[PDB]
C-alpha cells in the first residue's frame, strides 16, 4: 500500500500492554463516569446516561452535523446510549433500538430517563438479517475493532453494504471502524456521491481506533480527513501520555414526552 492508518496499525500492535493503556487515552477528550457508574451500579434509573455514547452522540448533535427528528434508528444500539439521548430531544418523536446480545454483547439497559417512552431496544437482533425500515434518522454504531486491518476492512465493508438501503434522505451518522483501508475509501467516496454528508473524527474515541463518523450535514474530502486522523494518531506516539481532558457527562434527566 501502504497508507498512513496501516503504518498506525502495525506500531499500536507492537505496543506492549502497558504502552497500550497509556497511549489509548493520551491527549484525548473524555467525559467523567463516576457519578454515572455509581447510580447504575445502585440501580438508579433517571438522569444517567446508560454509557459513554450518549456524550459521544451529543458532540456531533449538538454540532448539527446530525439533527435527530421524528422515527430514530439505531442499529447496534448495545446498553442503549444514542438511544436514551436522542429520546430527550425535541423533533424526536419515536426511538427504535436493535441490538446483538447474548454472549460478547451487551444488553439494553432499562431507564426512566427523559423520554423513555418513544424508546423500544429489541436484543437478539442480528441488523446483517434485519430487512430495512423507514426512518427519520438512521444511526449506526456497528463495528469491533480486531489487530488484522483486514478483518477490520471486511467488518467496515459489511455495516457500509447494511446501511445504505436504510439510507432515504434522512438524517443519519454511521460509524466507519476502519476508514483507511483503500477499498473502504471507494465505498464511502461512492456512498458521498449518492447520500452526501461528510467523514468526522470525533474527539471523544480512543487512539487505539481510528474511527471516523459518517455524518449527514456537512460536506468535504474524504481521502484528507483519513489522512489527518492518521497523522494525528502517529503524532500521539511520538510523546509520553498527556492526560485526557476531561469534560461533564450528560444529564438526561427524568419524566415522558
Ligand atoms: N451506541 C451505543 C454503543 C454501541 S457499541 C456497538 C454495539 O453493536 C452491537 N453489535 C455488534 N454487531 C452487531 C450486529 N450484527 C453483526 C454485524 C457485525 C459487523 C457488520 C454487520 Cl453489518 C453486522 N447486530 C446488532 N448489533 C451488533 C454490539 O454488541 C455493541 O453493543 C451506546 O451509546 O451505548
Amino acid at each position: 500500500g501502504e497508507t498512513l492508518g496501516e503504518k498506525w496499525k502495525k506500531k499500536l500492535n507492537q505496543l506492549s500492554r502497558k504502552e497500550f493503556d497509556l497511549y489509548k487515552k493520551s491527549g484525548i477528550t473524555e467525559v467523567d463516569r463516576t457519578e454515572a457508574k455509581e447510580g447504575l451500579k445502585r440501580g438508579e434509573t433517571t438522569h444517567h446516561a446508560v454509557s459513554r455514547g450518549s456524550a459521544k452522540l451529543q458532540w456531533f448533535v449538538e454540532r448539527n452535523m446530525v439533527i435527530p427528528e421524528g422515527r430514530v434508528i439505531d442499529l447496534g444500539c448495545g446498553r442503549g446510549g444514542w438511544s436514551y439521548y436522542c429520546a430527550g430531544l425535541k423533533k424526536v418523536t419515536e426511538v427504535r433500538g436493535y441490538t446483538k446480545g447474548g454472549p460478547g454483547h451487551e444488553e439494553p439497559v432499562p431507564m426512566s430517563t427523559y423520554g423513555w417512552n418513544i424508546v423500544k431496544l429489541m436484543s437478539g437482533k442480528d441488523v446483517f438479517y434485519l430487512p430495512p425500515e423507514k426512518c427519520d434518522t438512521l444511526l449506526c454504531d456497528i463495528g469491533e475493532s480486531s489487530p488484522s486491518p483486514t478483518v477490520e476492512e471486511s467488518r467496515t465493508i459489511r455495516v457500509l453494504k447494511m446501511v445504505e438501503p436504510w439510507l432515504k434522505n434522512n438524517q443519519f451518522c454511521i460509524k466507519v471502524l476502519n476508514p483507511y483501508m483503500p477499498t473502504v475509501i471507494e465505498h464511502l467516496e461512492r456512498l458521498q456521491r449518492k447520500h452526501g454528508g461528510m467523514l468526522v473524527r470525533n474527539p471523544l474515541s480512543r487512539n487505539s481506533t481510528h474511527e471516523m463518523y459518517w455524518i449527514s450535514n456537512g460536506t468535504g474530502n474524504i481521502v484528507s480527513s483519513v489522512n489527518m486522523v492518521s497523522r494525528l494518531l502517529l503524532n500521539r506516539f511520538t510523546m509520553t501520555h498527556r492526560r485526557p481532558t476531561i469534560e461533564k457527562d450528560v444529564d438526561l434527566g427524568a419524566g415522558t414526552r
